């Protein structure tokens, strides 16, 4: 209902600072590492409101992140966030329980209220 966790794990400085200025601006706990690999060690221990799977990036993958996400529990809340590159997904998410497409680059301001967009489907 009110600020949340929020892991956006990609390779890019320019995506990197228009999120971390949206959140720690809005007081929302922003989370940033690189590859799913790093988050993976966060994930093992906790789970985030809200996160952006990258499946186009120099760091490793969203596939090996999301397949921890979905089968860990599948039951939270995760966003595809892409390029054109394996948008292919972006059909088939939905149809195994997709929340939304929120491609970069893109407006942090529409998705400082996506992030609890979600959350709210899980209210406490």
């Amino acid at each position: 209902m009110q600020r949340g966790i929020v892991w956006v794990v990609d390779d890019d400085s320019s995506i990197r600072w228009v999120l971390e200025r949206a959140l720690a601006g809005a007081g929302l706990t922003c989370t940033t590492f690189e590859n799913g690999n790093e988050v993976l060690a966060a994930l093992a221990s906790k789970t985030p409101d809200v996160l952006l799977s990258d499946i186009r990036m120099p760091g490793m993958d969203g596939l090996a992140l999301l397949k921890q996400i979905k089968q860990r529990h599948p039951m939270l809340p995760v966003i595809i966030m892409t390029a054109h590159s394996d948008l292919d997904a972006a059909v088939s998410a939905y149809q195994q329980g997709a929340f939304d497409y929120l491609p970069k680059p893109f407006d942090i301001d529409e998705a400082v209220a996506l992030v609890e967009r979600a959350i709210s489907h899980y209210q406490e």
